Formats: structure tokens, sequence, C-alpha cells
């Protein structure tokens, strides 16, 4: 027999747990339990009280922040069995996560930070990129269970995964915002946004941002909700913590956190992350399309 | 075929004019006569004094800046004939170019800004990406003559081509520098720059910078010279002029010009643009690799 | 000798009042009612624009060099040789240099003479003046600056405007940075009153923390004395000064962009100090 | 009542001098020679670190909270109930709150009391003090602040450090922005001397342009009184204060980064004002 479990059935967790459920007997739990019941009916997982999650050989979590991961770890602490692996797909904090790992080790549980990239489309397709942090033996053991992933890279000990994820998202943030500033200026003087992007995406200034986010969500005015702006700002905050390690001159990334915070304050934490460009459109008095 | 003429036989112009020569009777001009004679002997073009360039149906220019384009336009003015087209491959200044376009229009000469991307490699291969600015009809008329290009995009009226070229390079600048800041922080905390990029290039933070510039030129320490840092700062200057049109809040792009200026002053204008990252390495006390 | 003042705005109205008490003063204003009002209040003489040419010294305090150029072109046909044009407008160095050339065609000597001290300074007649132009002309005009106290000759035509632009760029930075810091302190329970009491007796003090924030922000009064739109205009001129050498200027460059944000959200007619309300809106708290 | 001082540095040495001139003072320094020198000069008494616990009020002025904590742990087993700990170190609010709790275990009341006024202010005994802590404790220690003039109670433990950090961040921004502006002006032929004469009589004036730049930069004197490394440390603390609410603070955030550049290139041991030299190196001209 086999048994894994998933906690946190959100935008990412719901589809991620679906891949797990189709492959292994999977127990799922969600604060708003209705979501777990729906998941059971849709994928064949089994909705259970949080405590039963401790029955699994591999526990997965995809929560907002390390804060929530801590809460559920403390709730499960007395029931955790020796030999269990904890795969945290939360975009967490390196330091607080190293502490959590030490704490879980008290029960013989091996924590591995395993944040992902690829968004909800990647979660649904099961092609998420995973950046793992932790012991080499543990990493080898968990690979087969990552049913929702394609590219899996072991980047270092506990905390390195979250650190890499944070920096990756800070780069996405910077690339996206800069492209927004440039497109705003271009559109303002009669340049076709679509044609400009075709050029840019064939040139040196191309990025995932100009290739797969702006054309699809901004020019169309679709602005689909897939990744909360509040969560990206939270990621930028974690990236700032990574920069604090050595504090080498990092003018561009530091500022990136501040402009996205402006967007969060004006648009709300629940707007989609790409909607941050709407702030530039508001100031400019013109839409990017 | 109709006669064409190319002005400016530099690293880009020499090969570009070579592609034209293989298809049409081609007149070539270069400040330094030797280069034109060399081109004539190699491709069968015909080296001529500037004034004879007016014999062409289509005049092409690829000079350092709009200032040089102005100088040659001024000298040719008394000889320009109605029905002529002027394709400017120079990475020019949008506004100054629009003014030039009007003076040329008065002689019955239709100007189109047509900056290019793809570098000397693309010029040699004849696969350059062209961003055209100008009247629809004129664009239709000149497409058949762009023998050195593959992808040809009409981005807007006169000046739009130059604007997109400038903004593209500004985006490249930001993407590259930000990636430098983040990778520096990661390398400093023990994470392999190679491992970090493996994840990033398969994640949302990816860009041409992280995909094709940093791994090949920075991690390898090769730093091949393809585009001078001093020239990138110059393009950033043109990009700042584009931002000045509306002056909508553009903190990120504005800051980008300033940090690259720092690199230009400490590393020298002749260092390669990617070497700008050496400044981060110097401050960081560690190499990105 | 006779003098004249063009542009009776927030600064011009009181500035011309000081001239009127010392010299026969002719005044003109686009919205002529202000000139008539000025005549009744100070004893100056409201006159048609062309009559301004009667003066030995012409003063202007308009929004930008563009408006100064407009009135100069209008007066061109009437200007007399030997006349002086003292421009209190916060103008552009280059355009002003071209204006000086145009005016020399009529034998008129232009000098940029932008000021600092605000409307309170204009009313008190204690304005600081930064002059740009020939030293012979500077010496001839000094006696006429009845609305000024500290007067400094900083260089040739255009130098005064450049210094004013940089001065205001510093004011903007000091003001905004102070805002970001006070906001943070207020958020964690430290009153802006106590914080400023310390700051104004410490190394972080500036004219902004001493004479602007306590009086306009903590009181919630936000009086309108200097348009935010004009300060953004000044920052634009400062960016032009930075473009001369383009040496790394990250802080000043960023300053123009954040004040532009304030302008877009609060409007150009808000007071310059109201820029801090954008910080209050984002922070969800008042700086008090 | 007896007092004691730990950390006879650029600030500590003179500060403890003012104390020794009014109260029985015990002094200690890592490099004991300084303590002996102080004893000979002011009449204080150099003693082993452990003897400091004999004082009613213990004063410290070390590099960072890290050192204060280290000295605290060493003294912990000897601390007496009823003692007060006045920390003049420019410390971290959070770590200082933890330190206060630790000291409370021995019945010792900690108060953050960072200062402003530099070495000249310490020598003159006119330092501004920003106190964080219990009201009753503040009243008890006020009479012992012999090296201060203006003393403000800004909040509970940690608030003093928070205000100092923000104050210094404003100083840093004011200083650097002034550098960027003056550099541009000098490059176009305008004397920094003339520019500052105008600025210090205008809206852009600050303690930085009034008392640091003219005296240290224009003269090329660049005296060493406050390490660049310590200012960057203060900026780092300021960033931590900003992290409380994380309201948009682009200017102050950028300030930490440019001063870091100066530290990397000039070294943490250069004077804080020497940061402007980075601008001079890039600009290729001296600010005069
Ligand atoms: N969306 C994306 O594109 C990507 C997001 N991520 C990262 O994945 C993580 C989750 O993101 P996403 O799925 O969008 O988040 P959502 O906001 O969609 O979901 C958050 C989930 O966490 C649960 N939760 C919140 N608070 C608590 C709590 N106190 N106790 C228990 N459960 C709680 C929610 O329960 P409930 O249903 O009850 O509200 C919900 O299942 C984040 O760290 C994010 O940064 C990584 C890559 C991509
Ligand atoms: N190199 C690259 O990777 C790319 C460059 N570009 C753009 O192409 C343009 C030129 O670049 P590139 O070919 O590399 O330049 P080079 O420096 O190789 O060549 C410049 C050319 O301009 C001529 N020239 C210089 N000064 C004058 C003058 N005062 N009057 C007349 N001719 C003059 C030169 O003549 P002479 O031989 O006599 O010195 C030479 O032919 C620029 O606008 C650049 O931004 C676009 C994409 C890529
Ligand atoms: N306010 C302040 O605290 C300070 C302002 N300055 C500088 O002084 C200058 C004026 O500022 P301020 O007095 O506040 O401005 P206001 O907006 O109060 O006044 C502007 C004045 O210019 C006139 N004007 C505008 N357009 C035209 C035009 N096309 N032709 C003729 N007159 C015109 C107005 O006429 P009308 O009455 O008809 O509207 C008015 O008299 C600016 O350059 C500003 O940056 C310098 C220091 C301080
Ligand atoms: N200089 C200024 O203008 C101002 C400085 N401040 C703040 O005051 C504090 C001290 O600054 P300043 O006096 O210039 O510093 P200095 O570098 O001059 O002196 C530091 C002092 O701390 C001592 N010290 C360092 N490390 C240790 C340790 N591990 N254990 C015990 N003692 C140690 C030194 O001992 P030793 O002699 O043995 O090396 C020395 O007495 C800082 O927090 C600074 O930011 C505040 C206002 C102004």
């Amino acid at each position: 027999m086999e048994k894994v479990a998933f906690i946190g059935l959100g935008a990412m967790g719901y589809p991620m747990a679906g891949h797990l459920a189709r492959r292994f007997p999977t127990l799922v739990w969600n604060r708003t339990f209705e979501k777990a019941l729906r998941h059971q009916e849709e994928f064949g997982s089994e909705a259970v009280p949080l405590e039963r999650v401790a029955e699994a050989r591999v526990i997965f979590t995809c929560l907002p922040t390390t804060r929530e991961v801590y809460e559920v770890a403390e709730a499960l602490y007395p029931y955790l069995r020796e030999g269990t692996y904890w795969v945290d797909a939360t975009s967490g904090e390196p330091e607080a996560s190293r502490r959590l790992a030490e704490r879980l080790r008290e029960k013989g549980v091996t924590y591995l930070d395993a944040p992902v990239s690829g968004g909800t489309s990647g979660a649904e397709a099961g092609t998420l990129t995973v950046m793992l942090g932790g012991p080499e033996e543990a990493v080898e053991r968990v690979r087969p269970f990552l049913a929702y992933a394609k590219k899996v890279v072991h980047v270092g000990p506990v905390g390195a995964g979250h650190a890499v994820k944070a920096i990756n998202n800070a780069l996405l943030a910077v690339n996206l915002w800069a492209a927004g500033e440039g497109l705003l200026a271009l559109v303002k003087q009669g340049v076709s946004a679509e044609k400009a992007l075709e050029v840019i995406n064939a040139s040196s200034g191309r990025s995932n941002a100009t290739e797969n986010l702006i054309p699809q969500r901004v020019l169309t005015r679709a602005f689909p909700k897939t990744f909360a702006l509040g969560l990206l700002v939270k990621d930028l905050g974690i990236a700032m913590g990574v920069l604090d390690g050595e504090k080498a001159p990092s003018p561009l990334l530091r500022l990136a956190r501040e402009v996205y915070e402006m967007a969060k304050r004006e648009l709300g934490p629940d707007a989609d992350h790409v909607e941050a460009l709407r702030l530039l459109e508001r100031w400019g008095g013109v839409e990017i399309r």
C-alpha cells in the first residue's frame, strides 16, 4: 500500500493534489473543507480531518506563507510519525523554513522546501518546475512522488529552494514592470503595442513576461486571476530578505518591491499579479493594447 | 531590378549592403573610401561619391546616430529626386527623425525608420529583424528591397521604429542587470549560479538575458565583445528621450540608465555591455559563476 | 526710474507690491482684473501690455519660459534700447539663453533671476535671488530688487535658472524622503510631532522638516501656495541640468518620477507639499 | 550616585568626560589603554568590565546592538537590581527590545538613548537624545545626561533607536542628493560655493548642505568623525524600520544601496561624508 497527503487546495494546491490523487491513494485537507469534498469527487482523493494527514508517508503543503505552514505543522506535530517526508510547495522564507525543518526533525520528519514555477496552467498540466532544498537522499526519495512536475532541480540544502524561487519571482516582477513602463511610453506616441511586442519577442529584450504574460493578459484586457498580486509582493519581500544576506548593491530589485507595493495598495492584494501594470495605465491615462 | 544605394559600410552596413548587391544594382558609400572599394571588389556593388547616391530608387543608411544621418541628408538635399525612398537602419532618435522625414518629404523622398536587431551575425546571415516606422503604402513598397532581413514588422508611423529599438535595448539592460543582482545574492549564499539559472530558465523569471547571455558569457568568463557598453548607454539615452514624450512615472527604466552609466564610468565605454555585470561582481567580491 | 511687472500671480502680486512702494510701478496681468486690483491696493499703475516698454526695468514671474517668450514677442515692437529684463520665472537655461539673444536685438539685457522663499517670502520681501547674466547688468539691477534680501550672482544667463532647478530638486527629495520616514514611524506608534521635534534638532533636519511638514502636514491644513504641477515642472528642468554631463544621479532621477505619480493622482493644482498625501493614501494613515 | 560608561570611542570618550565632570564615573574600554587615558584626563576610574555593575546607571556607546548584547551577557551575572542601562549606541529596535527583557531578568531597566550632533556635539555636551522606554525610567535618567542638551522621550524601548535610524536615513538622502545636484552644476561651470550660498538661503537647504558639505567637501578636508560603515549600518536599521509596514518607500530604499556602493569602493572606515567622493570619481570632477 501507499499513502500521500496534500494540505492547501488553493489555486495551485487544488490541481497539484489532483495529479497526486490520480497516481497514489491521496488524503486531502483544506481549511475550507468544502474544497476538499469537491476535490475528492473530482479526482478520487479522500477528504479527511487534518489529523489524518499524519498517516501519509509524504505530506505536501501549498499555503500562502511559511506562517501557515508553521500553524499546520504545529497542529500535526503530536501525530507525526517517524520516516515521513514533508514536501513544502509554499513559496516560503529560507530562514523560518530551516527552523521548521529542525522542529519537524524532532519527530523524525524530513522537511524539503519545494516551491514551484509555471503558474496554474502548469499545475493543471502537471509540468511545474520544482526547485528542491534539502538532503540528497531525501531529494532522491521524493522525486517519484512529484506527479505535478516536469523539471525538478536540487538547488541546495533546506532554504535554498525558497531562496531561488524568491529571486526568480523578483526577476519576473522586474521584467514585467519595466516592459510595462516601456510599452506605456510606446503606445502613448502611436506605436502598436502588439507589433512592438512581436519585435521585442524576436529581440534581445524578450522575457517570459513579454512573451507569455503581457500579450495574453494585458493586450487582450483579459487580466485573468491566477496569481494574487499580494502573493507576488510577499515573494518580493522574501527576495529582499535574500538580498539582505550580503547586502551587495541591488538598486533595481529593491525598487521593484516598492513599485509592486504601490500597485498592491491601489489595486488590492487580490487583483492578479499582472494587473500591477494597470497602475501604469492609470497614471498614463491610456491602456496597453 | 531598380537601383539601390547603401550609406555607411560599418560592421552592420558592410554585410547588409552585400545582400542588396546580390539582388540589385547597388551603389555604396562610406566616409573612408577604402571600405567602399573593398565592398565593390567583393560584391560587385559600385563605390561612388555621396552625391551619386541620389540616382537610387531606394537609399539605405546605417550610421552611428541620427546626427550623421542628418549630415548626409543635408549634403544630398540639392540632388534628391521625387519618388525616392530612404530606409534608415540607424538606431535613431524618434523626434529628430520625424523632422528629417518632413524635410525629405518636401523633396518627394519618403523616409522610413528601420532599425534592426540580430547583430553582426544576423547581418552576415541576412536574417535581421526590422522594425519599420512610416506610411503603410511606403512600407509595402520597401519590403521587397530588404534583402538583409527575415522578420519585417511595421510598428507604427515615422519614429516608431526607432522608439521600439531603444525600448528593446532598455528592457535588455534592465533584465540583464536585475538578473545580475539576484544571481549575485544567490551565489554569495552558496547556491550555484549554474543551478540557479537551470531553474530560472525553466521558470517565470526567464529572459534572453538569463537564457542566452549570462550562461554563455558570464559563467564561462568568456565575455565576448559584440556590443560596447558605451553604445548601450547611448541607446538607454535614446530610450530616456522616448520616456520624455509623456513623462509618465517610469522609475525602473530611469534608474536603469543611471546604473549602466556607473558601469560605463568604472569599466570604460569599450567594455562589452554584458561586462556591466563585472561591476556587480566587483562590489560583491565574487564572480557570477 | 520706472519699473514694470508682468505676471501678478501668487508670487508676482506681492513682489510687485514691494516695487510699487519704492518706484513708480506699471503692472500688467493677462487677467487684467488683478492689475486693477493691484493698482488700488499698492498705488502701482495698471497699463496695457505695450506700455510696459516705458520702464527701465521689466520684471516677469510667469509659469515657464514659454510664457516669458510669449510676452517678450508681444513687447518686441515696443522695447527700447537700454532696458533690463529681470526674469523671476523658474525657467529653462537654454531657452532663456535664446530669449536673451532675441532681446539683445532690441538692445534689452535679459537676466534670469529666479527666487526662493515662497509666497510668505514674497509677502515679507525677503526672497533669495539667484542671478544669471553679465556682471555689469547685475550691478545695475541690484538696487531694484525691493522684494529680495539675499542676492547672489551665480554665473552667465541660464545659471540662475539652473541653480533654482537644482535647489528645488533638493527640496523635493528632502520633503519626500522625510515623508517616507515619518510615515513608517507613525505606523509603529511614534507621533510625527515627537519625531520631528528630534529630527529638527538633529542631523536629518532640513527646511522641509522644519518649515513645511509641521505647518502644513501635521496640522492637516495643506495651504495652497506653490502648485505641485509647477514643482514637477521644476524637477523636469533639473533633469535637463543632469543631462548636461549625465553623471550617475539615481536619487534625483527617481525624485521626478515619484512627484509625477503625485501629480497624476492629486492633480497639478494641489499644493506641492500635498505630494505627501500620496504616501498617506498608500500607507493608510495620516502623518501626524 | 555612581555612573559607568562602556565604549570610549569617538563618541564615548568625550561623552564619558561630561559625566566624569559631574558624577563619580567608572569607565571601561575593550582597548583598556583608552580607559586609563580617560581616567588621567577626566578623573574617571578605569576598572575591569565586571566592576561596572557597581554603578546606578550604566552607559554604552558601541558599534551595534551586537556588541551591547555581548557586554551585557558578560555583565549579566553581576548586575544589581534597580540599575539603569542607558544605551547611546545607534541600535536595532527589535534586538534592543529583546535585550531589555534579558536585562529585566536582573532587575535592570534598559532605555535606548541614541544621539545626534556628531563628535563636535559630544565634545560640547550638546547632543540631542531620543529616549525609548518607561516614563518613570526616563524621569530617573534625565538628570544624568550631562552630555546632552535637547532630550526627547519618543516612545517605549526601541522607539529611540527607530527615530535615530530614520533621522540618519534622512541625513544620508539629503547629503547624497545634494552631491548629485552640486556635481551637475559644477560640471556646467557653476561654483559649488555659489550654488551652496544660494541653496543655504533657499528651500533646498538642510543640515547636510549647511554644516557638512561646505566644511568637509569644498575644502577637501574630509575629516574623519563618523565612519561610512556605521552610516550604512544605520541605513540598514532604517530599512528594518521601513519593513514594519512596508509602505512604498523608493527613495529611502535606494539610499541604502548607493551608500553601500560608496562603502564597497571607499571602505567602511572612510568618513560618512566621503561618500560624495564616489560621485566625484564617476563625475571626474571635485565638488568645489
Ligand atoms: N498562483 C500561482 O500562479 C503560483 C503560486 N505559488 C505560491 O503557492 C502558494 C499558494 O498560492 P495559491 O494557491 O495561489 O494560493 P490561494 O490563495 O489560491 O490558496 C491559499 C491556500 O492556503 C489555504 N490557507 C490560507 N490560510 C490558511 C490557514 N491559516 N490555515 C490553513 N490553510 C490556509 C487556503 O485555504 P482556503 O481555501 O480555506 O482559503 C488555500 O487552500 C503561495 O506561497 C504562492 O506564492 C507558486 C507558484 C505559482
Ligand atoms: N553592431 C551591432 O551589434 C548593431 C548596431 N546597430 C546600429 O547600427 C548603426 C551602426 O552600427 P555599426 O555598423 O556596428 O557601426 P560601426 O562603428 O561598425 O560603423 C559606423 C559606420 O558609420 C560611419 N561613420 C562614422 N562617423 C561618420 C560620420 N561622421 N559621417 C559619415 N559616416 C560616419 C563609419 O565610417 P568609417 O568607416 O569611415 O569610419 C562606419 O561605416 C548604429 O545606429 C547602431 O546602433 C543595430 C543592431 C546591431
Ligand atoms: N509659488 C511659489 O511658492 C513660488 C513660485 N516660483 C516660480 O514663479 C513662477 C510663477 O509662480 P506662481 O506665482 O506660483 O504662479 P501662479 O500660477 O500663481 O501665477 C502665474 C502667473 O502667470 C500668468 N500667466 C500664465 N499664463 C500666461 C500667459 N500665457 N500669458 C501671460 N501671463 C500668463 C498668470 O496670469 P493669470 O492671473 O491671468 O492667470 C499669473 O499672473 C513659476 O515659474 C514658479 O515655478 C518660485 C518660487 C516660489
Ligand atoms: N561618530 C559619530 O559622529 C556618531 C556615532 N553614533 C553611534 O555611536 C556608536 C559608536 O560610534 P563611534 O563612537 O563613532 O565609534 P568608534 O568606532 O569610534 O568606537 C566604537 C567603540 O566601541 C568599542 N567596541 C567595538 N567592538 C567592541 C566589542 N566587541 N566589545 C567591546 N567594545 C567594542 C570600541 O573599542 P576599542 O576602542 O577597543 O576599539 C570603541 O570604544 C555607533 O552606534 C554609531 O553609529 C551616533 C552619533 C554620532
